[PDB]
């Protein structure tokens, strides 16, 4: 009964789920790292694991990234590792030499003891490139001096290879812009223009004496935005690049490339999406000529789903698989997997449906080609978890679950990666169980063995109360949505608890989901006896389109609704107690975190939202644009969603803003705006700021981020 | 209901009502606002003309106002924005007296503009007004405007008017232009920021993308404004001259903390090392730009009160001045010089005309048609200020004039006499709510009084409002006041909870008859909090032995008085040591976070708004007066700092309350403390205005104060 969960634990060394970090090399060799902080390869033949590296990545300035060669003779380690935006960190760069010792500074040429936007690898042998000064460098290997891909880069301008802002948090949702073709022989990449695009500053309040802040092109709701060009270069020789034109028809308008891949080692598909994000065009680049040739097009009424998604092929070319919405009856739109088949020149390629219920496949993983099957995520067995299927490709068009018996009840929830040949994967747990990721053979699950059993984690909670979190299913509208309430250790069915209803974070997320998560509010439940609530409305994710696009036009006017006919349900059972009932939602869940907060009816006592986005007319264009179309341009409806104006009150509610000053996502700006408002309204709220912090907060001020909400919450809630 | 409440300190009954006297005739004075209405008066015939009306509404809420010298002009400030301190800028529009029509005023091509400065000349109704660090002149309202400057550049040069450093360190005020009595020349300074490393202030409340501005602001022995001070003749050629500099300053860094006209031509200028230990008072000829060294000073710490204006003979066979005299043991004292000038580089016999352990504050003025000085004294007693004439040739004898006004209502004065010295004005000032008054100069019969604040005076009249009690300390060879301000009911029972306010800016005094109204008031009368002041070592306008034992320990000395005062009242029977809190703004601020170190904890709870947190981050001219230079000479700048060695705030309970468009103490001071606060892991809370500065507008100040007084009032429970 003293063995329960404390904050402290969270920072524990025990806790923090320990990833494998496995990577494919062979179709042997699979190079997973990090057990004891031990980098490993292992040969699923023979079980032989060679020692790569060892505990080393310390000794060099605590070295928090680290890659394998290709060729399996060096390790490239980054150390000094600074943030940038989310998926951009910018570090020096090392390199150990696998059979002997020896570590080299990576630099480019006549800078030393540098600093660098981009390291990785390449595919074949040891090349490797470098992003500096937002050029690409290029190295054909370790012997070699570099060699520059790039002149155009220019510093917070014009980028190359690496995503600006835009392209990073909203477009592409990674910071990598280039790619390798399958033989090494030939590299894509995005050249970003951020020339005509208006740039926000974010400031430096703790450097040296006198602090200076960067400015970065951030283009907001309904401004100019980065033009961008596909090029091509080839790392042998000449080195002579192509751009690969858009569409005719995107050609001289507003447009975004969501996503490019390699098919051929000559071939890429790139997906271009207009402005509005209401057209996408599958293009296929043939990259020796420039031949772009329209293969697939589609439209939405609303905005496109998914635009990152990833189409498999025949490595010939004679079909490809990709997925896309079917009308499915009433009940929606669910993405199932297309068959086309793409000929002879000759556009038109005839689709066929391999899947359809109401359900989802998320991911299409792979297409073994040798046989009839095609691998994928699908919600089919459960719109909470996901599951790997396998269909038959050519053939009966028939359906099989892989990983539905590998836990039963300890793992629902899963990812997977196979290897080259696809001759085996490794399946990733993520269940309800702490996470364990595995090594199976294809045609055979065996489950062989577990890469990783995230051991000391496992007794860690174990030890701990750490409760089973009851859901209750709701119907809005005509659909069905999740609850989840978390429940302290002892539950009494006869007294009042508190209330803590937290918000998705971004829309279309899935807040109730078998993956297992621990995190602050698990103390907070725990010590404390506070019912943490989770609620799945519409615009919520992963279930259908049309629960996704129920947002279109109407944003934190729905969701809100819902949220709030979820804590009436709450507000009904005789163990909460409506006296003490808390909210928290942060970015965009700070966002409706505070449209709940208003008029409609205080349910709240008291709420806390961080980096809350507060006016989509100072939100980023891709994303405001997407769900509330262009601005003054078309729409006044963005006076409509904003906590802004009309204030017009947060009653008896205690309100706590907390923001980082350095967010380079939710600016400063938004709370600031907000407070000001909230200051000529007089409404009593109480503010903490991180100088120089993030939308996600350093280590070191995190602890003193959740002490704060820990505390806030808990001290409210009594009675 | 008969208590005073916080938003009766916004309510407008309360705000003294500032009459905005000035003189023009030795007649004609045209003291505005009663009703807020602009009024000439004829102190002859007692005739009263309403110049304006309850117009300065009408036009865009004007909040500034000034009539012309020939009176038949007034020129109205609207939109005014702050910018430093003295610093506002805001659109002009011009009223005229006779007929109302109004006009923009503008500089030209320009239209619905926003102006640096406007105000008036001396003669006529010539004005000159400054636009992107220009100086404009228009002799009359008839004529265009005339550009005296080019060499303008927006944050870089700046011409007639003073950028961060000499506005809120070197100068006191943002007018770097001075009129000759005639009205035919104009000197001013150039200051020019080129090479000085510049500081920003972030704005997060704007428009779509907001923008904050850049400004030169040196910091801790860092590069400093070059300065230079030419003169122009506003009659035809406009040939103008720079003024130099005394030839031992030549070459070496300076600054100019003073110039004044005292001829038609003649100017004296008084020159300053960076160091600020050497003073030379330079008198320039302005036909020529011959310039004769006068006086000179020194000290072993640093340069006393430095904008001290003299006062001449108009001629110039004899002039005074105010300076330090050693006094004896108990230090040294200002007092009266009667420097005799006659041909040449120095020599000037000195007479010393006051003396005792006391001070003359400013010297008013010199009638010349008799024997007598005029000035500001301690004199009749330290926490007060009283108006004192001597007899220059003469017995050399003093007396007070003040001393009977109000008697016990009046105890702390200022005055200004008419241009021929005839009658003087007296602001009360004093412990009753202050009254102004004219009176006649030979004979003080009062004659009649200006401004009552009469709303004002019933006001505080109502609420409970108690008296002061004064004790007084004995720290080191010194006795020092300690204020305490009781709640309106005081049991000699109970157990009070004791707040602590910190001096604000070093070498001022806390305690002082001077009527004061504010937040802490409410605190006291509600919430039965005891406030007390207690002005310790380094607080000014007591000899220059308290003044200057603050050299090169800083926050050192002012913070163990500080706390030997809090011993003694620990050791009261009514004071609760269990509740126990401090407050300071600005430097004090800085004070009142060395008083909440390891010392010992006699604080429950403290609360800062816009500490000076480091001092190698606060401005060169302020740093470098008390500290000397940085890592140039010392490292003693080490030790006075709040930020390494946080080493603890215990139970402590603390409240940063920072600004962050503060352009006098930077948000980087409370920045960098707030980061070492967490990095240390001590409990504290915070609360950050956007966008405002080191003092809050209106709309968010009201929730300033509430945040303080709940914080106080909460925390002591
Ligand atoms: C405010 O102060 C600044 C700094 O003192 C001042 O800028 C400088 O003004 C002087 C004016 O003469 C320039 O001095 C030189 O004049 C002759 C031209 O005949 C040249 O020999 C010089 O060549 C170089 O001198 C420097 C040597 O390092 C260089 O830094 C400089 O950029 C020249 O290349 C030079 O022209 C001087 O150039 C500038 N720059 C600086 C930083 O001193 C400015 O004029 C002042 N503004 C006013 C009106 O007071
Ligand atoms: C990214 O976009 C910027 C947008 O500013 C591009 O800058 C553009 O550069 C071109 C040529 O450098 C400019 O054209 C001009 O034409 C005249 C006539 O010959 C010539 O005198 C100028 O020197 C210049 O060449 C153009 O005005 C300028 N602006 C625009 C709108 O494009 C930049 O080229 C782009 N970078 C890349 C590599 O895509
Ligand atoms: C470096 O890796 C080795 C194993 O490759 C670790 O050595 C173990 O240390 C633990 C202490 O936690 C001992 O209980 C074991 O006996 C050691 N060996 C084995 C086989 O586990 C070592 O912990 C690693 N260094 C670290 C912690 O960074
Ligand atoms: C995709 O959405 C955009 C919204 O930006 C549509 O924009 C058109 O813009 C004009 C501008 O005046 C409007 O008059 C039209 O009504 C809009 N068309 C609509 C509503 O669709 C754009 O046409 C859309 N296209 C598709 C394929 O849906
Ligand atoms: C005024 O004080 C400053 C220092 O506060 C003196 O500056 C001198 O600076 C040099 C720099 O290396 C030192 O070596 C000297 O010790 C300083 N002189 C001293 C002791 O004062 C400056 O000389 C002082 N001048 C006067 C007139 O007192
Ligand atoms: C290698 O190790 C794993 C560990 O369980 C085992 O399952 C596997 O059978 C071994 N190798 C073989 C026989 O394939
Ligand atoms: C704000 O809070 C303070 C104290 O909690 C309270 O005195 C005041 O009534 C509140 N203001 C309003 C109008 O709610
Ligand atoms: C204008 O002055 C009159 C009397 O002179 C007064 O009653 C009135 O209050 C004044 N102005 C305003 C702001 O009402
Ligand atoms: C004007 O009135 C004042 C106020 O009572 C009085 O002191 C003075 O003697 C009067 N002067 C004349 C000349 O009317």
């Amino acid at each position: 009964s003293e063995t329960r969960l404390s904050l402290e634990d969270l920072f524990r060394k025990d806790f923090v789920l320990h990833d494998p970090e496995a990577r494919w090399i062979n179709d042997t060799d699979v190079v997973y790292k990090s057990e004891n902080g031990h980098v490993i390869k292992l040969n699923i033949e023979t079980n032989a694991t060679t020692l790569l590296l060892e505990n080393t990545t310390f000794v060099t300035f605590k070295a928090s990234r680290h890659s394998v060669s290709p060729d399996l003779k060096y390790v490239l380690l980054a150390y000094d590792v600074k943030q940038i935006f989310h998926y951009s960190y910018t570090a020096s760069y090392v390199i150990y030499n696998i059979h002997t010792r020896e570590v080299w500074e990576l630099n480019p040429p006549e800078v030393e003891d540098s600093v660098l936007q981009y390291a990785a690898w390449g595919v074949q042998g040891q090349q490797l490139i470098y992003i500096f000064e937002n050029n690409i460098y290029y190295q054909p290997d370790i012997k070699s001096s570099s060699l520059r891909l790039t002149s155009s880069g220019k510093e917070e301008i014009i980028f190359n290879g690496i995503a600006d802002w835009l392209y990073e948090e909203e477009l592409l949702h990674s910071h990598i812009a280039h790619w390798w073709s399958p033989d090494g022989e030939r590299l894509a990449f995005l050249m970003i223009n951020d020339s005509l695009v208006p740039t926000m500053v974010i400031p430096r309040f703790t450097g040296a004496l006198y602090p200076k802040g960067k400015q970065y092109p951030y283009p907001k709701a309904g401004q100019m935005n980065p033009t961008i060009k596909l090029y091509v270069v080839n790392l042998y020789g000449p080195t002579h690049t192509l751009e690969l034109m858009p569409p005719d028809s995107f050609k001289s308008r507003e447009y975004y490339i969501t996503m490019v891949k390699w098919v051929s080692n000559t071939k890429t598909v790139v997906r271009w999406l207009n402005r509005a994000q209401n057209i996408s065009i599958l293009t296929v680049c043939e990259t020796t000529t420039g031949a772009c040739s329209k293969k697939y097009e589609m439209t939405s009424d609303t905005w496109l789903s998914q635009q990152n998604e990833e189409p498999v092929f025949s490595r010939d070319g004679s079909k490809f698989f990709m997925t896309v919405p079917v009308k499915q009856g009433g009940r929606g739109e669910f993405h199932h997997i297309a068959m086309f088949l793409i000929q002879s020149k000759s556009e038109q390629i005839t689709v066929r449906h391999l899947t359809s219920g109401n359900w989802e496949v998320i991911k299409i993983l792979a297409y073994d080609e040798t046989t009839q099957k095609i691998y994928f995520l699908s919600t089919e067995s459960s719109p909470r978890g996901r599951q790997l299927y396998s269909a038959s490709t050519e053939g009966l068009l028939n359906r099989q679950c892989i990983s539905c018996n590998f836990m039963k009840e300890q793992c629902t929830y899963f990812d997977a990666s196979f290897s080259p040949m696809n001759q085996h994967f490794l399946l990733f747990c993520e269940g309800p169980r702490v996470p364990v990721v595995s090594l199976h053979s294809t045609d055979n699950p065996a489950k062989y063995f577990i890469l990783e059993s995230n051991s000391m984690l496992k007794e860690a909670i174990l030890k701990k109360k750490i409760g089973k979190p009851e859901i209750k299913i709701l119907h809005i509208d005509d659909y069905e949505l999740p609850l989840q309430l978390s429940l302290p250790k002892d539950f009494m069915d006869r007294n009042q608890y508190a209330l803590l209803l937290i918000m998705d974070e971004e829309p279309g997320g899935q807040l109730v989901t078998d993956k297992f998560h621990i995190d602050w509010d698990s103390v907070l439940i725990d010590m404390d006896n506070v019912i943490v609530a989770r609620f799945d409305g519409r615009g919520s994710g992963f279930q259908g389109l049309k629960i996704l696009q129920e947002i279109h036009r109407r944003l934190g006017s729905v969701e809100v609704k819902d949220q709030i006919t979820a804590v009436k349900f709450l507000l009904k059972l005789p163990y909460i107690d409506s006296k003490r009932l808390s909210i928290f939602g942060k970015g965009y869940g700070g966002y409706i975190a505070s449209m709940i907060l208003k008029s409609d009816e205080k349910l709240f006592k008291c709420g806390s939202v961080v980096a809350p986005i507060t006016d989509l007319k100072l939100y980023a264009s891709a994303f405001s644009e997407r769900y509330l179309g262009m601005p003054s341009k078309e729409e006044s409806t963005y006076q409509a969603a904003s906590v802004l104006h009309n204030v017009h009150g947060l009653k008896e509610e205690n309100i706590l803003i907390i923001h980082g000053t350095a967010d380079t996502k939710v600016h400063f700006q938004h709370s600031a705006e907000l407070i000001k408002h909230l200051i000529k309204a007089g409404v009593n709220y109480t503010m903490q700021v991180y100088p120089d912090e993030g939308h996600n907060v350093s280590e070191k001020s995190k602890y003193h981020l959740y002490s704060t909400i820990l505390k806030f919450f808990s001290d409210c809630l009594k009675e």
